[PDB]
C-alpha cells in the first residue's frame, strides 16, 4: 500500500480570461530565467474533437493555478505569454504532447517543457516506457488517483468539482516535485 500523493496547498481557480491573464503575468512576474513550474492539461474524452479544457500550473507546493480555458471565449494572453515564455520551464509527463495539442487548438506555442520521462531515463539510467502515476511510485514512492471516473470526467463542465480540481492541482504538483526529485539528485 503506496501513500496517495496529494497536492497541499491552496488551489487558484480562474475560469474568466481577464482573471487569467492577471495571474499569469504575476506569475511571470514572480519567476526568473532557470525556473520551474508542474504543468499539465485536462479536456474531456463522432466526428468533433475535444479540445484543451483546463492547464494546471503547479508554482510551488503551496499555490497551484487552475485555468479553465473551456470557459472563457477567447485564450488568456497572459497565459499564451508565460507558456511562450522562454525563460520558464514547464515540467510535466507527455508533456510534448500537450504542446502539440496546444498548438493545433489555439495556436499556443509551449516553450521549455521538460519531458520527465527522459530525465529519469538517463538519471537513472533506465530504459523505461512511463505513466505519471507509474513515474511517482518509483521517484515520489507514492500513489496517484486514477480512476475514470476522474480522470475522464467531463472537464469542459463548469464549475470544475472539487474532485476534478484536486486532481487537476495533483497533476502538476506531480510534475513539479519528480522535477526538483530528479534535479538534485545525488
Ligand atoms: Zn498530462
Ligand atoms: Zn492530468
Amino acid at each position: 500500500n503506496l501513500p496517495f500523493l496529494e497536492f497541499p496547498g491552496s488551489i487558484v481557480y480562474s475560469y474568466e480570461a481577464s482573471d487569467c491573464s492577471f495571474l499569469s503575468e504575476d506569475i511571470s512576474m514572480r519567476l526568473s530565467d532557470g525556473d520551474v513550474v508542474g504543468f499539465d492539461m485536462e479536456w474531456p474524452p463522432p466526428g468533433k474533437r475535444s479540445r484543451v479544457a483546463v492547464i494546471q500550473l503547479c508554482v510551488s507546493e503551496s499555490k497551484c493555478y487552475l485555468f479553465h480555458i473551456s470557459s472563457m471565449s477567447v485564450f488568456p494572453q497572459g497565459l499564451k505569454m508565460l507558456l511562450e515564455n522562454k525563460s520558464i520551464k514547464k515540467a510535466g509527463v507527455g508533456i510534448e504532447g500537450d504542446q502539440w495539442k496546444l498548438l493545433r487548438d489555439f495556436d499556443v506555442k509551449l516553450e521549455s517543457f521538460v519531458e520527465l520521462t527522459d530525465v529519469a531515463n538517463e538519471k537513472l539510467k533506465c530504459a523505461e516506457t512511463w505513466s505519471l502515476n507509474g513515474l511517482v511510485k518509483h521517484v515520489l514512492g507514492k500513489q496517484l488517483l486514477k480512476d475514470k471516473s476522474i480522470r475522464c470526467s467531463n472537464w469542459s463542465n463548469f464549475p470544475l468539482t472539487e474532485d476534478q480540481k484536486l486532481y487537476a492541482a495533483t497533476d502538476a504538483y506531480a510534475g513539479l516535485i519528480i522535477y526538483q526529485k530528479l534535479g538534485n539528485l545525488g
